[PDB]
């Protein structure tokens, strides 16, 4: 119940916290990829055009809300093509509608061609076709998972089995999969393939969006929050919890400390960079205002 | 004697079919091929290997494709022509597993992988294969000698079995054998990876126990009992407790999927645990049947 149902009393103390752990363990700020307004507009009329066949109008505010993460948790200091950062850009964003819409809605034969147009827009032909099966392994998958008893058993049942599931679900091994052109760099790409470089990065990314988005989550009867395993509303419970996924965190962040140099500067500012995101979007700053939930 | 796990093997043994007995209940079944379809595959497998230089007895290739046929789900299989691929890329891919790396020739190996693909898959499949063959084998040569496998390997059960969803090829096999099936579920766990991720820690404790002596005398640090002493009976025995608990864990979500695709990932774990109690291979350290020879 209400005394359950949000995660607000922790808010102060737990964004504190994880910003003490990422100033300890990884240094090195995150820094914004700064577009130009031709740039951002050429993002937003792709995004547009890419969600067009759905029926919806998605406004600019709620576009620049979503493209926040890509211009934070990339690398900038070794990016090499910028146009494989606006083709992150456009699919991220655009997968997020996808994510945030009704699954009756999720018309596979209208929106994947549009994914294929965005990959071969921006990519070369064999980063293309990478690019472009990551994107329909995630938005088949978010599909695939609403309702589903596979679901309900992989978030219900350990946070080794819930991590498991969000390796997918919280599409960071996409992101990978479709920001290794970014950086051209040999190591960086082949842990893209594999999905190591998703398994490294998982934790850290889930661990961080599920605290700020657990109001809005909880509200709309979703399930894919990794505090949905502990009783938020015990205090001595929630602060044991919250000290065992710091120390998820921290241990993945050393292990990434050993991939080569240039390889964990981009799994870090990854990290990192999505934390100080995070917390500044509105969308994670009340269980249902009008810039994260709308309709169903 | 500390690297050895030989005074467990009994008890060890027992406790995983009991598991097995209790929690997955059916048992794998494995496939016959005829006499051509077993000559077929060892001859695509002698002709992939042959530009790397070392013969590979007929002995030593049905050592290592008794995985596929006992690990597959047999009562679900609809495409052969798959099937036999499968233990081709199996087999061809377990000999570059057991190369010096110094014989490692993408060059001459990699073409070689793309030919058994595109004999016996579709097009669309030829290339899914193709790429999760060509990860595994560039994988298992770049950590060869890597800071990056020391730290997975040594920091916890977690870091290890993340290395492993790659490098003990269970992601490889699933997305090389999802067209054995045509089952719309199936070819999409396997193709997000959670397919290999649901059977990793079950395909991996139990090949790790079984492959322990060989691979320590080795110098090989991939492997999970080297987290524990094994030379201390309790703190092995609590270790193997942990992994059996994760093993059932496993097993009781994938009994969440649906009906044939928990049949493929549970005849995968089990069947695996079959073919390695009786594999040659892990019963010397080294033996010239699975000798890597060297120095
Ligand atoms: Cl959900
Ligand atoms: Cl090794
Ligand atoms: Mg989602
Ligand atoms: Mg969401
Ligand atoms: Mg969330
Ligand atoms: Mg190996
Ligand atoms: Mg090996
Ligand atoms: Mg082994």
């Amino acid at each position: 119940d209400i005394g359950r149902s949000s995660v607000r009393p922790y808010l102060e103390e737990c964004t504190r916290r994880f910003q003490e752990m990422f100033d300890r363990h990884v240094v090195t700020r995150p820094t914004k990829v700064e577009l130009t307004d031709a740039e951002l507009r050429e993002v937003i009329d792709d995004c547009n055009a890419a969600v067009a066949p759905l029926g919806k109008t998605v406004s600019d505010e709620r576009w620049i809300s979503y493209v926040g993460v890509v211009l934070w948790s990339q690398s900038p200091r070794h990016i090499k093509d910028m146009e494989a950062f606006k083709a992150v850009c456009v699919l991220n964003c655009v997968t997020a509608v996808w994510d945030d819409m009704d699954p009756a809605l999720h018309d596979f034969g209208l929106f994947l061609p549009q994914l294929r147009k965005i990959c071969e827009k921006y990519y070369g032909p064999e980063d293309a076709e990478v690019a472009y099966e990551a994107a329909r392994a995630f938005v088949t998958s978010d599909h695939m998972f609403r309702d589903s008893p596979i679901k309900a058993a992989l978030c219900t049942t350990s946070p080794e089995q819930y991590f498991r599931f969000r390796v997918t679900d919280i599409g960071v091994d996409f992101w990978m999969k479709m920001s290794y052109p970014i950086y051209r760099h040999p190591e960086f790409t082949e842990h893209a393939k594999t999905s190591l470089a998703a398994r490294m990065t998982t934790r850290g990314l889930t661990i961080v969006n599920d605290f700020y988005s657990y109001d809005r989550e909880v509200s709309l009867g979703q399930i894919t929050n990794c505090f949905r395993l502990c009783d938020v509303s015990d205090e001595t419970a929630f602060k044991e919890f919250f000290q065992a996924r710091l120390d998820d965190m921290i241990e993945d962040i050393e292990c990434i400390k050993a991939f080569d140099q240039l390889t964990q500067d981009v799994f870090l500012d990854l990290i990192y960079g999505n934390f100080v995101w995070t917390t500044s979007n509105k969308r994670y700053k009340t269980a249902v205002n009008d810039v994260n939930s709308r309709i169903q």
